């Protein structure tokens, strides 16, 4: 009968509801521990999208600052690309900030200052080899390694041709 | 003089001190914006940490509750499967659970549970297909698309040869 049918090792356990019962069990604790995923991501997002909106923002109140140090600056003259170093080689490798707002004015207020360089010590390289065509090769070579150790270290985000 | 070797647009502003304080203030906004990366790379991995620790903590304790509705089980009864079912499809599209103590344990306690369930089915249907050898299809097709059926949703984790 339903009691006998019920009765397993001295005890009354109907063993599809000690299955049963496992399963609904089940589905709670998932359920909760999913729930708790759920918050640690929304909470990583939240705190993220705030400190990235607030990196942004005091990178603006900075580029002022930097925008004026560059007009000051005199026409051609490069002694500024360290700070291009040092602001490119942290935003590139920053998941959060490259090719950001800040990033590409960064590459914006230098892109046109690059260009004006190399054309000039191009400029220059080219008319010292072609200082041998008028009658009467280590000082040029210099400026060859120098142009090639400035532009590798130059770590360009985007893919400059020309 | 000095005086002038400063003037430029009537400020005294040497611009090379207008680049050496943009320089330091950029690596005081570097700094503080890195700062805050780490702040909230650390705190995401405590509470994850955390998490986790609950969650394989909480496992444990519902696994006695499931360790032993399965031996309440009729031997070579399965309609614990349902269980696996639910719980291993939770914990193996779980960065933080996969392969866990919990999900290895889950993992054992059915590993012999599967193979004894495919043996027994496996063998029920070479006996029908050897049934062709005393003297006097539809029926055992159905069994073997039960056993694919059903091997294809178990999504075991491991790689089981036999
Ligand atoms: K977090």
């Amino acid at each position: 009968g339903p009691l006998g049918s019920m009765e397993n090792v001295g005890r009354l356990i109907t063993p599809a509801k000690k299955l049963e019962d496992t399963i609904r069990l089940a589905e709670l604790v998932i359920e909760v521990l999913q729930q708790n995923e759920e918050h640690h991501a929304e909470a990583f997002a939240w705190w993220s999208d705030l400190m990235v909106e607030h990196a942004e923002t005091f990178l603006s109140l900075f580029a002022v600052d930097m925008d004026a140090a560059l007009e000051v600056q005199p026409p051609d003259t490069w002694d500024s690309f360290p700070l291009f170093q040092l602001l490119n080689d942290f935003l590139r490798t920053d998941y959060n900030l490259c090719n950001g707002k800040f990033h590409k004015h960064l590459q914006d207020l230098f892109a046109p200052l690059v260009v004006r360089y190399v054309d000039l010590m191009e400029s220059s390289i080219a008319q010292s080899i072609h200082r041998g065509f008028e009658r009467e090769s280590e000082d040029l070579f210099w400026k060859l390694d120098a142009l090639q150790t400035f532009i590798r270290d130059l770590h360009w985000p985007e893919e400059e041709f020309g």
